[PDB]
């Protein structure tokens, strides 16, 4: 998966579980390998936020649940085919492989992290992956600063395609937003990363900025902005039952990945770039 749909399942899990009290224990389906959730208590309430690619759940007990627990956060990183649920109790998804039920109070529910493929993976601790750099959603300014500051490390000798996916600088960017994002401005993916960089390395005033940035924007000012329209494109449609719709809008969204007529590349990494026109000087 790719930022924007980590954030639309974070602000789903919010708004879904706002006024739901939680109740027992977590429970965890045999087959997953994933750690078992040590956690038990009569009421507690479930928060979560976005990073990158991460999504962190905290599990909150209300005052006087018992037994005496402690908050606890879940970093989630969904793969292939994760996503959270909130189905009826006795309609559990077939491959629910962590779950979390509502307490007594109303409707039976179901939190549940659905992954077929269980390639899907959380860690006990709210701590987010090592190495990760800031959101491009959340965080871009610290995200522009980090990338800038650290130009001369070697991932940018390698060719702007390929950094776009290096999680440590670009944490939130996927294959299909390196590709929206490239022909957006028309750059080689394999013109080498710190060359389409280099020319970035309280000076301009708003007058300024708006005469010769609004309408040039950067590459890192897009890696921002590109995955936020596909934020507001989804609005609240993740965890409803508008899923035929939204990836209509996502298809016709989209400019570049998997069109017609768009040149297609295989990375170091054999991932698929799409791009159009000239590929590049350090293609394969």
């Amino acid at each position: 998966p790719e930022g924007p749909e980590l954030h639309l399942a974070s602000q789903f899990v919010n708004e879904a579980c706002r006024a739901l009290v939680f109740g027992g224990c977590v429970e965890k389906s045999s087959v997953s390998r994933n750690p078992e959730v040590p956690f038990e208590s009569s009421a507690y309430r479930i928060s979560a936020s976005a990073r990158g690619k991460e999504l962190r759940l905290i599990l909150s007990p209300l005052p006087g649940a018992q037994p005496q627990q402690e908050p606890l956060a879940l970093v989630f990183r969904f793969g292939m085919s994760g996503s959270f649920q909130l189905v009826p109790r006795e309609e559990l998804p077939r491959h629910a492989h962590l779950r979390f039920y509502t307490a007594p109070p109303g409707p039976r529910l179901a939190l549940c992290f659905v992954d077929i493929r269980r390639f899907g993976r959380w860690d006990l601790g709210g701590k987010w992956q090592p190495g990760r750099g800031p959101c491009v959603l959340q965080e871009y300014q610290q995200f522009r600063e980090s990338v800038l500051r650290n130009l001369a490390d070697k991932a940018f000798d390698r060719p702007i395609c390929e950094a776009l996916l290096d999680q440590r600088f670009f944490n939130g960017i996927g294959n299909y937003l390196r590709a929206e994002i490239l022909y957006r401005l028309k750059i080689p993916p394999f013109e080498k990363a710190r060359s389409v960089l280099e020319a970035l390395q309280p000076e301009l005033t708003l007058s300024q900025k708006i005469r010769t940035k609004l309408q040039n924007p950067d590459l890192l000012e897009l890696c921002h902005s590109v995955p936020k329209e596909v934020v507001q494109l989804g609005g609240r449609g993740y965890g409803s039952e508008s899923g035929e719709e939204d990836f209509a809008a996502f298809r016709a969204w989209l400019r570049c990945y998997g069109m017609p007529g768009m040149s297609s590349l295989q990375d170091r990494h054999g991932r698929t770039i799409w791009f159009q026109g000239d590929p590049g000087p350090l293609a394969p």
